[PDB]
């Protein structure tokens, strides 16, 4: 059982120019993607300060990069709070919006594209990169589901059969054709050291055979 929905029209359009502006700083998604991990991480551990049942589903609290060049894909992993169902139909759990007003807004106003998580849409640089967005995820009060959307309007949400993740989310980024640099060990080391050093959870670049 597979859903279909469409976007708002204001996400439709935020991710419409996020595909088709000439930008040429792609590389800040990944600072935005660890940054959304690490304000996830950051509510797991807030909810675990009263209720420590809250990790029974995971002690570990990290972001692992995993990249992949047979499948052309690029992973975040974290294992913070997760989202439900209504949060993954709900813009992934963002004022997504409200935030695209704001955000467009500003860039009239003067502001630039890598400022997009200061409106609280960061997650939708993932489209600077990628051509299709594929998000798992468990939080403790669902079940496990798959998000995905390669823009045009619309995602699809299903429940996941792949490997259980305990808690957490995995933003799988299929990359575009000509954004392959991004699965070069050197080259995510260079951007998470540029953009990401003080993160305060462990960052883990896997590699690959």
């Amino acid at each position: 059982e597979v859903e279909t929905f469409a976007f708002q029209a204001e996400i439709a359009q935020l991710m419409s120019l996020i595909i088709n502006t000439f930008y040429s700083n792609k590389e800040i998604f990944l600072r935005e993607l660890i940054s959304n991990s690490s304000d996830a991480l950051d509510k797991i551990r807030y909810e675990s300060l009263t209720d420590p049942s809250k990790l029974d589903s995971g002690k570990e609290l990290h972001i692992n990069l995993i990249p992949n060049k047979q499948d052309r894909t690029l992973t975040i992993v974290d294992t913070g709070i997760g989202m439900t169902k209504a949060d993954l139909i709900n813009n992934l759990g963002t004022i997504a919006k409200s935030g695209t007003k704001a955000f467009m807004e500003a860039l009239q106003a003067g502001a630039d594209i890598s400022m997009i998580g200061q409106f609280g849409v960061g997650f939708y640089s993932a489209y600077l990169v990628a051509e299709k967005v594929t998000v798992i995820t468990k939080h403790n009060d669902d079940e496990q589901y798959a998000w995905e959307s390669s823009a045009g309007g619309s995602f699809t949400v299903r429940t996941d059969t792949g490997e259980p993740m305990g808690r957490g989310t995995k933003v799988i980024l299929h990359l575009k054709e000509d954004q392959t640099e991004y699965l070069e060990e050197r080259r995510i080391k260079e951007i998470v050291k540029k953009h990401s050093q003080f993160i305060g959870y462990p960052i883990t670049l896997f590699v690959e055979k």
